[PDB]
Formats: structure tokens, sequence, C-alpha cells
């Protein structure tokens, strides 16, 4: 438990989890359900806000930057795999802007 | 602001001198690269040279605005290029550093 991780849980995750574009991101991409047999050939580290939220709730992370990298991986996976014109990309872009806006006000020094 | 000074002198300086940074220091030249669909796909081009100039001319009102530009630069890369292109790996490496440095930005 640190100040920055607390910020990431109470402010960042909170804002993103409840967002109207969040639903595709709340649980891992299900390649069988979506009919996407190449998903795991292209994305090697899948990530989603369910996993991140669980990690925050279970004090999995040692540094804020580790949680931040998971958010970033989640978004990057989306941009890499999907077509440029897919709606999911716009949804990801919207959530990521909120992520960055919030991260701009995160406590600067990690103190346990 | 203090934050924009940090993005200029600590964050951008670190990214700029990185060994994977050269493709990102100026706008994508679609003519020179022979990529006639680049601008049909990427509608908001961005690069660190534009960001640096914006930091130097007091263009940004807040740190958040400048962070969005970095993000757009990286997202453009992921969206346009093939998943297996080296440039994607290069962007990912630089993006990690960006976020690492951003976490220590003055509040
Ligand atoms: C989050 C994501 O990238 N996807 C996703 C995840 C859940 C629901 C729909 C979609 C659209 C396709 C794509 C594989
Ligand atoms: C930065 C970037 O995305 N590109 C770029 C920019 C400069 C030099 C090479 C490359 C590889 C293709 C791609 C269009």
């Amino acid at each position: 438990v640190t100040n920055q991780l607390q910020y990431l849980h109470k402010v960042v995750m909170k804002a993103l989890w409840k967002h109207q574009f969040a639903w595709p991101f709340r649980q891992p991409v299900d390649a069988v359900k979506l009919g996407l047999p190449d998903y795991h050939k292209i994305i090697k580290q899948p990530m989603d806000m369910g996993t991140i939220k669980r990690r925050l709730e279970n004090n999995y992370y040692w540094a804020a930057s580790e949680c931040m990298q998971d958010f970033n991986t989640m978004f990057t996976n989306c941009y890499i795999y999907n077509k440029p014109t897919d709606d999911i990309v716009l949804m990801a872009q919207t959530l990521e802007k909120i992520f960055l806006q919030k991260v701009a006000s995160m406590p600067q020094e990690e103190q346990e």
C-alpha cells in the first residue's frame, strides 16, 4: 500500500471502471467468444481492467509504475490488434485520455 | 509550470536521446517513406519534435495536454503499423520510459 497506488485505485480505476466505454475492457478478451483465432498469436501479454482491479485489491503491485504499465499494455494491445477504423479503438482512446489526465495529478513520490 | 518544465527537461530529454527514438523525433514523412495511405489512416499526426517545439513556445496550458500529445504519437504508431513491425517494439520501449518518468512528475 502506497500513496500512488491508492491514487491509482481510488481515482484512476474508479473513474475508468464505471465508464460507459469500459465494458469490453472489464475482463480478458475472450477469443473463442469473439471468434478471434489469431488474437493470442498477435497479443502476447493480454491485460484488462478486471485483472488490474484485482491486483490493486490484493496489493499485488510494488510500485505505481507497475500498475501504470498494465493499463498501458491493455490499451496498446487494443490498438495493435484491432483495425484503425474499429469502434473499440475510439473507446480505448477515450478511456486512455482519462487515464493520462488523472495520472497527471498523481502523488509524485512513492511513500509506502 | 513546474510540471511542463519536468516534461521538457526530464521526460523529453530521456526519450529524445534513446537509441529507438530517431523515427519519432520529426513527423512521419509519408512521401519519403512511400506510405501513401499513412494520412488516410492517421488523422492527427504527432512526433516528439512538434511536442518539444510546443514546450519551448509555451503552447501548453497544462502538463496533461502535453502528455496527450505523447500518447497520440505512440497510439498513431500502434494503429498504422503491422503488429510485428520493429517500429511497434520501438514505440513500446519508449512508451514505458515515458510512463516511468511521468510517475515521478512533481504534483
Ligand atoms: C478490447 C478488445 O480489444 N476487443 C473486444 C473485447 C471485448 C468485446 C469486444 C471487443 C472488440 C474486439 C477486441 C478484440
Ligand atoms: C514512426 C512510424 O510510425 N513510422 C516510421 C517513422 C519514421 C521512420 C520509419 C518508420 C516506420 C513506419 C512508420 C510510418
